[PDB]
């Protein structure tokens, strides 16, 4: 279908373009979706601390390790460093923290979370008495000078950001002494947020870019009634039909095109399965032109708590 099933990033290493979602996936089921999900072909799993199953999904890599489905090196896997970790002496623990839950001894990609940090704590989201969140003095260069020591210590082999807008990708690549470039982006991406200026301009940097909510995420806690829904999109089910595709097919397809990373979560062995199934077929431009129509700036993950924040990433444009 003329599509590579890894791309290059800036740091030398590959990284397979497909990934296993795991945010929302219970601790119950996370193990076995992603044996599944490794079973079926996968070789990309993006977890997180903030998750809370980094120890169920490290037990499933560890037993398709130990029963050789697959190696350590053809595998991808990404955590990333919660806000209430950004103080410079936190860093390296919280990565150590990830790296003894996931039973591994290395990260192929350490992202930060996101560009606010927060006091840090027991609590993932301290408040005031008010009901604010409590934020940290650090600041985000001071941040990726420790993300950078990662890669130097051997914990990781690429250092990323996520949710950063533009001129916070652009921060950290004019900081003074910058020693590693962000290797990705890890941002919300489907056909209602298209998020056409930001990939344009990580991609121009050299930066890759992963779509994260590509089916729009219908599990959300916050879902509501009035909410568009990518998968009940006659017009999306109707470009899957005429591929003999699925809707969710379609929508990860998608970003493949536009040379993006792209990571569907699911628990259910048939959608990791279907998911997977997207390297047979080709959208024509017509197709890709007619989904970034679809565009309506509509974002899943907006950490509306966060408005306030000197860092909070979506007031800029992109
Ligand atoms: N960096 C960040 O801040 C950030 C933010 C959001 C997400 N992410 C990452 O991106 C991943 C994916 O995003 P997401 O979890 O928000 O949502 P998503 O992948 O767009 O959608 C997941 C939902 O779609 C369902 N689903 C999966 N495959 C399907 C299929 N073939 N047909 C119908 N329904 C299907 C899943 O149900 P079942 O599981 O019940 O099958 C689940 O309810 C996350 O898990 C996380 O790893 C990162
Ligand atoms: C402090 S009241 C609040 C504020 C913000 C959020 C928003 C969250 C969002 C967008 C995500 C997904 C992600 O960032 O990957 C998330 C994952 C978690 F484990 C926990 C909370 C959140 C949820 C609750």
């Amino acid at each position: 279908s003329h599509m590579a099933s890894r791309l290059l990033l800036n740091n030398g290493a590959k990284m397979p373009i497909l990934g296993l979602g795991t945010w929302k996936s219970p601790p119950g089921q996370v193990t076995e979706a992603v044996k599944v999900a490794i079973d079926v072909g996968y070789r990309h799993i993006d977890c997180a601390h903030v998750y809370q199953n980094e120890n169920e999904v490290g037990v499933a890599i560890q037993e398709k390790l130990r029963e050789q489905v697959v190696k350590r090196e053809e595998l991808f896997i990404v955590s990333k460093l919660w806000c209430t970790y950004h103080e410079k002496g936190l860093v390296k623990g919280a990565c150590q923290k990830t790296l003894s839950d996931l039973k591994l001894d290395y990260l192929d990609l350490y992202l930060i979370h996101w560009p606010t940090g927060f006091k840090p704590g027991k609590e993932f989201f301290p408040l005031d008495e008010s009901g604010n969140v409590v934020p940290s003095d650090t600041n985000i260069l001071d941040t990726w000078a420790a993300m950078e020591e990662l890669v130097d210590e051997g914990l990781v082999k690429a250092i990323g950001i996520s949710n950063f807008n533009h001129l916070q990708v652009e921060m950290i690549l004019n900081k003074p002494g910058l020693k590693y470039k962000p290797a990705v982006n890890q941002i919300e991406c489907h056909p209602y947020l298209t998020q056409e200026k930001l990939i344009q301009y990580c991609q121009s940097k050299g930066i890759v870019v992963t779509a994260y909510s590509p089916l729009g995420s219908p599990d959300r806690p916050w879902a509501k009634p009035e909410d568009p829904s990518l998968l009940e999109d006659p017009r999306i089910k109707a470009i899957a039909a005429k591929h003999n595709k699925t809707t969710a097919q379609v929508l990860i397809r998608f970003p493949m095109q536009r040379n993006l990373v792209v990571i569907p979560k699911s628990v259910t062995p048939e959608r990791i399965a279907e998911n997977f199934k997207v390297f047979d077929f080709e959208l024509s431009s017509q197709d890709m032109t007619t989904l970034l129509s679809y565009n309506r700036n509509w974002r899943v993950c907006a950490l509306l708590s966060c408005t306030s924040h000197k860092d909070y990433p979506f007031h800029e444009e992109f």
